[PDB]
């Protein structure tokens, strides 16, 4: 009893808050300290857990205005009993549909204790049975957990209702929660996902560690799932999941949108970076109206592999973007050591996702796989991909190849060694017959670009569109036509309409080129004007060269050293001062001067 | 008696360091505590914090070589009493003037209980009544700190001195802060802004949540201000604010520079991004010398929004810059699900911003903006203005609009969804004649680029200064001048020339063309020489078409079909085979031969 | 003995888990406490290291699955004692040579006491005489630490055995560490390194700080050494090192691979960043196989210099790359604020270092430097380096410098303010005739490009290899050849061969240009062809001008305005209509007509 009496007199200094065991908790690792855990929450003041493993028969349920502080992970230890029935998390908060509110737990070990129930099983339905489960709330920081032996997820993240809401497409879930930082945590041996988010916002995940799923279906590490929207993850680490981090949802659900990864590490899992949305991946299912923004940068990919069989020995990837709109990437370093765990494709776009973008990829060591990067579009509007300053390193039988449905594309600055991979075929590859491309180098790859089944070897700078160089300002240019080297008030607008080294010319002639002129115009087609001032072409197959001042509209008539002259003639060559004054007439055979015709002349 | 003793035990164990209720401290929310804490604070001992409200009814002073540690946010808490006046901070370094070193902060709350002034007062001047204020500092550590219901800012780092200095532009206040940490902190209900900075330098604010001002003036989550330089802003939130992140200077004062933001994510702010320096805005204004260095990166800005009409209803942005040089954007998210919420412009760079770069943007929801980005330069010298890689979903009538005195514009691989906007115009527009431009695509948008008030609406590459393409190397080329599919030795050095498929081929000869010819020089203007070797024209109009060794010098004199002739004829054709042997006459209408001319022959 | 029987109930509550002092530590500043450290370690509880200074006469040996807390930085301090000879690190684990795993470290300092030894003195060999030495381990979380007066250095990762192993390039050492998280730790005052790792992977190391080392040898803030792989580094700070970060092997062992940097600030260090593989630099030396995948992005460097002459006096860097593949850097800020510290290059990439890539740098008062920029290559197969969005604020006579040895380089979007340079010379300047450069902008440079000698002052455009503009598809086009403003069908071959505004024309013609033409065809050399349908040029100096169905085969021959013939004779010009009806006849001076000649006529 004197013993009581010390202890009684340092409960009541509070030194941590409350402590569990002033409640009665024994933390030995076999009596039930549920009640304990319940008195102390339930008292109103910080609730600390001192080093120990305490036991509980059913979960522990957080009201709004928790503290809940422990000694350290692996020090305070939270644990499910052997008894413990089915369907209840670890620990949640108490008002399961429409939530709590400031919730901070730090510095504790929770054991699921899934072991309970023999090995192979899963949570019985929706967000049932995680370590931690957060439901509907708000302004919730959760740090220094280690999430263990889990029968569900290690900390799921969620809206109200123990049940996942599934209302389709373009939809927004009651009662998310909202305001949530996960820090520096770890989760492990779970039966779905390590850290995983639903139908919930404004969340940072941050140096938190998710590895080693039980089980091989959907088991990720971090899974930004049905609903969620507005989350940061930077500086996590995943390893052995089959995503490491997957952003999604599936079909009969809203996919996570606008997401920002800002720096992962993925070790050995199988697909390292995976963001999809079941059901709107076909070319005649419908566009995902949700499946929008992802901006990731400082990507690391290690080792993938799917030596586990996850997902049915889905392949593995560096990264697959499937559905999504709006991918940005940069900054991405996929390496393996091992040229046999990855075969197919180290980074895909395709099944419907579009305008995304790579820049700043390193690819080392994935020199059994048949691609490095592999696009696939579908024909749509306002598509484009854009990859840039990639460097491959034994790494792809074709490096970047571009397949069907895509009409814009871009692919600047690509670098490949091709030498120690198994049968390479091309650095860059294309489909579509206009892709625009410059700046690649290769050394082991046998052709370097190939577009559209032509090969380039040597170089290759390819652009789309009216083109216009070397010159300040200018009218209308066509899409098959260009204006280079040349000063204001010049157009090229026709297809195969051009204009060089001239000022204030004008072409409207299909199949034409204007150069070295100026206040010149041609109008007709298949028409020539050079070193001209002053000239019209206007009728088919008409030119001028070295010409003032003249017009020529006769069909197939060419006028030559001329000043002031209109000639109408066909398959005529003419001359003349003001007047003409000689013609050559292919059409008849005759040759007139207006003066003389002569033989027997010198130039002296 | 017998507890008293018991206590005097506990304390003597100093477990946690020295607690503040061995002096004396009742943490009961009414007791002044103040003398509690300033004897443990003197003592030289570690000072613990344990569980409490622990009343104050002046400011806690802080000496060099303190560590101040607590229970936890929301456990340990530090408040003013309701009695107490004007003029100080909550805590802050006892040496206001010439500062402290080696201060550790951690776990507690600070409430200013600003709450006892009644509603709508901040502090009484300078950097008096925060809830912390760190004054010339050097090595100080703030880590899980939760400032609450402030007067002034919740924590601040400044210079020397209870007032902000203002030194006018260029200059370096005396005294700065040095090697700051701050991590894991919370701001909210403050007078000016959560986190700031002032005059003082390395500085790392990470992990950071500030949010809800209580008044609506320049009130910003982090606002990185005078005379601040060195800093990194990692994973931070801001929600609510006017500024986001604001990087700025008043005018009398030098602008924050060498400011780096890894990350950042702001929800629901009016300028999610917002770097000025004001008094250097103006075209008659003089630039400013210090606002220069902004990266920043992986950025996100969600639903901005001026409901509570901040700076008297201040335009909503993604981000606005203005004043600055050298700002580097890369990955930056705006995403909103209300049109009506920002209706002007969702990215501006104006206001004498100069040398900026936007790389990897999305932008989506925007649908009742005027613009997507809107950029205004000063034709100013050296100046650029780099936008690569932007997607714009229902974001913009003008999706990228570059207005006047900016002439170095590169705008790359920008693609747009207009089908939702209210009234779409075009994807890019276009003030200057001569932007660069290549790899634009839209849907929904009824121009997709206007350039100078002409439209491009099925591609568009443009390209400024001296052009060369399929050439290893070449001699000058002017600016109004190309070579193209040449080898060596070939030059275009004047305006209006141009050279073709040659080698060692030259023109300095304004309006000019060489094409197809080898060792070929053309010297006079309107000059055209085609597939001809050592050709020649060196006259006004003269030019050459399948000629070998020779050389045209005559006014409009054009020589065909001829090796090893020098003509000097006006307006004369002319063919020869080491003589002159043909001429046909445009100024006199003769025709001659040096041997025959005959009718009636066949050629067989 | 009342209090001690008061302790010994505190002590059995277990509150933290064990005290040190429940086992005998005295915590006093002079009192050996090794065997109360030994004595708690061992115990299999988690172990509390209280307020105190606990003195230590060995090293501090952890065994598997420990878990040691403190009571803090500077408040929990461990110290060896001033009579502890040689050969010990203050703590490290037990296993030196097989390692151990799951080990749990926090919130405390590590003072190595190098003082004791006198000044001037490092670790007496291999990993000997750090504050924290953890070898060949597994799950090691290390949080909170201060190392200081570190013999050797603060924190060491490496791999089984006192000795650090030399194997030679492209091996893996046995028994490496894995998974290792290092998270605000500080270390000060050490011989070798703040904080390294060696022959390990699978690391985090976050917010840090590393700073003054004692020596100046190669004494780095972070040193990613030998043998290390997949390590990121994260908002991290060095100041006052020789290197920053540095990321290297030396000649006999294997360079740290696939390392990523996601933000960093460096305050005054020599080299900020320095990437190296020492014996693998030299142009007669190997290449590494191991130095590949640095990915940096949002990197800070400030004020480089050597005041203190580390290393020789080593001349300073913002970034040093050297032997390295796949460096990719995204978001550089270097700035000085006195020019005279750096003087020499401020971005070097030279010595072996291939397919790098920097974008989004911006450099500013490095106005007494040579070079901004300086790139140097090896003339290597497959090799690139790309420049990109880099402005530069009076920092380097020469902006942007291309050295010998480099043959694909890609510099876009530079812009420089040089008017504050002592002597600028070039905003961009390059040995090699063939860069690929565009988007120059520059104020105060006298040269704005020199590309081999030739200056572009006005704007500048270079592109390499086969070019194609305004034309959706082609044939093949050769590297010396272009197609434009074309449809498809079309081909240009050869060497020097272009095709302009025209459709299904092919030339295979050495010096030749088809423009304005249809289903035509150049396979002579020297061939013209334009504005022409259906014609063929077969023959040296043959051309078409204003011709239907007709083919040029005579040397020089030209044929003009016709339809429907073919020609054959040599320096002739003819025209006809299914049958020849003119020539112009050079060789031999006659004019032929198949009707009449005439002279004395009028056009009306
Ligand atoms: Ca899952
Ligand atoms: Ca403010
Ligand atoms: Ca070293
Ligand atoms: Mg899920
Ligand atoms: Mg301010
Ligand atoms: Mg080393």
């Amino acid at each position: 009893h004197f013993a009581d009496l010390v202890i009684q007199v340092i409960d009541e200094l509070k030194q941590f808050g409350v402590s569990v065991k002033t409640y009665g908790a024994k933390g030995d690792g076999v009596t039930d300290d549920i009640r304990a855990f319940e008195k102390a929450i339930e008292s109103g003041f910080p609730v600390y857990v001192p080093y120990g493993t305490f036991m509980v028969s059913r979960g522990i349920k957080l009201p709004s205005n928790t503290v809940l502080t422990g000694a350290g992970k692996r020090n305070a230890v939270i644990r499910f009993m052997d008894s413990v029935g089915r369907g209840e998390s670890l620990m949640y908060n108490e008002n399961v549909t429409t939530g709590n509110e400031n919730i901070f737990l730090s510095s504790f070990t929770l054991d699921g204790n899934n072991k309970r129930l023999g090995q192979g099983i899963s949570g019985i339905g929706g967000s049932r049975e995680s370590n931690l489960s957060i439901r509907a709330c708000h302004n919730v920081y959760i740090r220094d957990i280690e999430a263990v032996d889990c029968t569900l997820h290690g900390i799921d993240i969620t809206c109200g209702g123990l049940d996942y809401p599934y209302l389709g497409d373009g939809t927004t879930a009651p009662n998310p929660s909202e305001n949530i930082w996960i820090e520096n945590c770890e989760a492990t041996g779970f039966g779905d996902d390590g850290i995983t988010t639903h139908h919930s916002q404004y969340i940072n995940i941050l140096n938190c560690y998710s590895h080693d799923p039980r089980l091989t279906a959907n088991c990720n590490g971090f899974e930004i799932d049905d609903g969620s929207r507005h989350v940061v993850l930077s500086n996590n680490r995943s390893k052995g999941c089959y995503g490491g981090i997957e952003i999604k949802a599936h079909g009969d659900a809203p996919a996570a949108y606008n997401i920002s990864i800002n720096g992962h590490m993925s070790v050995e899992d199988v697909r390292s970076y995976n963001f999809r949305h079941i059901g709107h991946h076909a070319a005649t299912a419908p566009q995902s109206v949700s499946a929008k923004n992802i901006v990731a940068s400082n990507l690391v990919s290690i080792r993938p592999n799917n030596k586990r069989g996850f997902q049915d020995n889905a392949t593995p990837r560096v990264l697959a973007v499937s559905a999504y709109y709006g991918v940005v990437i940069n900054g991405l370093t996929g390496y393996t050591d091992d040229p046999n765990l990855l075969t197919e494709t180290v980074v895909s776009v395709q099944f419907r996702a579009r305008n995304c973008s790579l820049n700043g990829v390193v690819l080392t060591g994935f020199s059994n796989s048949e691609n490095g990067i592999y696009v696939i579009g579908g024909s749509r509007g306002g598509d484009a991909v854009n990859i840039s300053n990639v460097t491959l390193n034994n790494s792809g039988r074709y490096g970047v190849s571009i397949g069907s449905g895509i009409e814009n594309v871009s692919i600047t600055n690509i670098s490949g060694i091709g030498d120690g991979i198994n049968s390479p075929v091309a650095l860059v590859s294309t489909i579509n017959s206009n892709p625009e491309i410059s700046g690649l180098s290769s050394i082991g790859y046998p052709t370097v670009a190939r577009v559209a089944g032509t090969d380039y070897n040597d170089g290759l700078t390819l652009f789309n569109g009216a083109f216009r160089a070397s010159t300040t300002s200018s009218g209308k240019i066509h899409s098959e036509g260009f204006i280079m080297g040349s000063t204001s008030g010049c157009e090229a607008s026709v297809s195969k309409s051009g204009v060089l080294t001239s000022s204030s010319s004008k072409t409207s002639s299909e199949r034409s080129l204007i150069a070295g002129s100026s206040t010149s115009e041609a109008k007709g087609t298949y028409n020539t004007i050079l070193g001209s001032l002053g000239a019209v072409a206007d009728e088919q197959f008409a030119a001028l060269i070295s010409a003032s001042q003249s017009r020529a509209s006769g069909n197939h008539n060419l006028i030559l050293s001329s000043y002031g002259i209109n000639t109408t003639g066909s398959y005529k060559v003419n001359g003349g001062f003001e007047k003409i004054n000689w013609e050559l007439d292919s059409l008849n055979g005759r040759i007139k001067a207006r003066d003389t015709v002569t033989g027997g002349n010198t130039w002296s």
